[PDB]
């Protein structure tokens, strides 16, 4: 579809078995999700934006489905107030900014 | 143009006579540059990200453009990491999301 940028790009997102809204970034390099349980191995990272650095848990080869779009990739999890989907999934369902 | 995410949306701006380079953020509400002498007056503002809250200026009716597209709207000037170009400036040039 065609989103206009009137309001924040949320969209629903499938994750983990769940089902979230989280925000269309075009600025995110990663995708980072709200505090979340997901199972499987992971490592800490940090990641910097306004107002300083927020720690977060790494998780790779993570399935989320955007608006019926499948995609696979790394998953940051920490204290975001946000669900933010980065450049790492935004690519892989074929997601480009036009004007 | 029809942008793609594998890179950085990074593009060439110009505000207050300078030329910059700037990064188009559909997650971001407003537009945030990097410290800057602007002319005109502008009043104390704090603003959120993922990281906590900063102090900026606000700057409002700015003319921007942005690779070649006209904007004029408020310009917020702080310690951000990052030029962003937000959704406020981003509608402005008809900016979309498509996928
Ligand atoms: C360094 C470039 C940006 C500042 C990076 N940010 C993505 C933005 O889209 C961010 C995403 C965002 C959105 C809401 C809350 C927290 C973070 N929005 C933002 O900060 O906008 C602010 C300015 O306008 C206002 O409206 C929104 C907040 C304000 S971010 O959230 O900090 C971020 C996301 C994934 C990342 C990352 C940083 O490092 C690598 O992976």
């Amino acid at each position: 579809p065609q989103i206009t940028l009137w309001k924040r790009p949320l969209v629903t997102i499938k994750i983990g078995g769940q089902l979230k809204e989280a925000l269309l970034d075009t600025g995110a390099d990663d995708t980072v999700l709200e505090e979340m349980n997901l199972p499987g191995r992971w490592k800490p990272k940090m990641i910097g934006g306004i107002g300083g650095f927020i720690k977060v848990r790494q998780y790779d080869q993570i399935l989320i489905e955007i608006c019926g779009h499948k995609a696979i990739g790394t998953v940051l999890v920490g204290p975001t107030p946000v669900n933010i989907i980065g450049r790492n999934l935004l690519t892989q369902i074929g997601c480009t900014l036009n004007f």
